[PDB]
């Protein structure tokens, strides 16, 4: 049928999801429903902790773990580079288009995939070796202590819907092919890609969760959440560049930042 | 036994056709008769970029290699699909997939790249271009040096004058190599390839049963290309103290691995 093609689109990104993603959902779950012995993390919920994590968990304060996020971040970069690669069509794109889906896609799936490693208390780091806590983040000095909150909130929602790792292939493929980012030349072929992923999440989320109505119109309906966090992540930002004019930020991540 | 050999190398033909647009007939019948815009010195490839339109455009030997990243990122996806195709493949451990298309890219490249070559140039874009051998290596240093080994060792590739049914096998043995680094379940990546090998064997004897000994001359020809790629990664090395442009795009360098 052409619904073979579907399923063969939604098995092609997931399996490439799999090859660029070291830490999936399935794996973040593990660890986080505390299943056993051998995955369990160590749970950094204030200085001390802190302080015997680098010792444990291997990786000022607030500003620290400032750039444990942007390394992060910037590793993060690169496995979404290498996943958007392998989107049928996407490489095929004028190579502005490729730079511009990157530049604005990036930081709308990184907050989606954080998602997967966070729960209601707090954030799996470091691979997963170690846990982070929202309380012990939300206490960081301003203006950093306000940078995960949002993210929390977005991910609490996010998270009720249970969406697995086959379904987070596709998902996030819709979000790097958005035809609408600024300064887009060639429009058409990327909403005729879309169009072809849109099929294929909405086949995979009703054969994957038939019982979930409505499923695919509301995870589409998240990007607003997403995109609210993302101007908020910015705005934060910058009040970051006037007060700390001696911490330096990441050549890659700045290029990103670059009229946003 | 004869008959599942025969086809699988149906079933790798038939895909290498869907997965790879331009194949050796077609890059051959445009070589020959039954037209390329061609490039031949610095203004032809001004023209060339006015004519044929150029998903890459963003000096003239950095425009040229950025162009071949551009296209070798393309290839790496329809390799990738192609490697899909073959059977066993999927079925291997996630990670030395992962590893064969890493390690076996660049010998497939450069394999069917001699399909669209002759010993006075390249085909590039689909076939609407050409580019001359002499206008690529009388690129400045160290530019001008990428292409020549290529195009000699294009030259005696096509001399053995395969087709797409004997390359379509043949790039099946090159993708799965037992001896790529850091494999983890080598036994059942050998026992496919040598299943491949039965199959390029028994293709050879039956559609060039007047070459003789032309699957051990296929063979030699691997080394052939493992020494091209050495030479050419190598090469790219010393690019990156030439090519280093201290204010580049960060995430065209996170593309342009491959
Ligand atoms: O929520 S953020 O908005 N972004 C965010 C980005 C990533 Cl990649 C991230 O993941 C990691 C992974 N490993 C880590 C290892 C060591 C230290 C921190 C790590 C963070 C997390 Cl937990 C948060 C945000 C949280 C803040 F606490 C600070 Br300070 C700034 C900051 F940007
Ligand atoms: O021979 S190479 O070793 N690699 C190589 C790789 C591919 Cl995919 C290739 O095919 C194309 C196809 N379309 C193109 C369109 C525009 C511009 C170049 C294209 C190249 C070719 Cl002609 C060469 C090599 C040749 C050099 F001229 C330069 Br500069 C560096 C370089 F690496």
């Amino acid at each position: 049928p052409e619904s073979a093609d579907l399923r063969a689109l939604a098995k092609h990104l997931y399996d490439s999801y799999i090859k660029s993603f070291p830490l999936t959902k399935a794996k973040a779950r593990a660890i986080l429903t505390g299943k056993t012995t051998d995955k369990s993390p160590f749970v950094i919920y204030d200085m001390n902790s802190l302080m015997m994590g680098e010792d444990k968990i291997k990786f000022e304060v607030a500003i620290r773990i400032f750039q444990g996020c942007q390394f992060r971040s910037v590793e993060a970069v690169q496995e979404i580079t290498e996943y958007a690669k392998s989107i049928p069509g996407f490489v095929n794109l004028d190579l502005n288009d490729q730079v511009t889906l990157l530049k604005y896609g990036v930081h709308e799936i990184i907050y989606t995939m954080l998602a997967s490693l966070m729960n209601k208390d707090g954030v799996l780091i470091s691979e997963g070796q170690g846990f982070m806590t929202r309380e012990f983040l939300k206490s960081l000095r301003k203006p950093f202590g306000d940078f995960m909150e949002p993210k929390f909130e977005f991910a609490v929602k996010f998270n009720a819907l249970e969406l697995d790792d086959s379904d987070l292939a596709i998902f996030i493929a819709v979000i790097i092919l958005s035809g609408d980012r600024p300064g887009l030349l060639n429009v058409k072929p990327i909403e005729d890609i879309q169009d072809n992923l849109l099929q294929a999440l909405e086949l995979q989320l009703k054969l994957n969760h038939p019982e979930s109505s409505q499923l695919f119109a509301k995870l589409l309906q998240k990007m607003t959440d997403l995109r609210q966090i993302v101007t908020e992540h910015v705005q934060l930002l910058q009040v970051i560049k006037k007060t700390e004019t001696d911490m330096s930020l990441h050549p890659l991540l700045q290029e990103i930042y670059k009229d946003l």
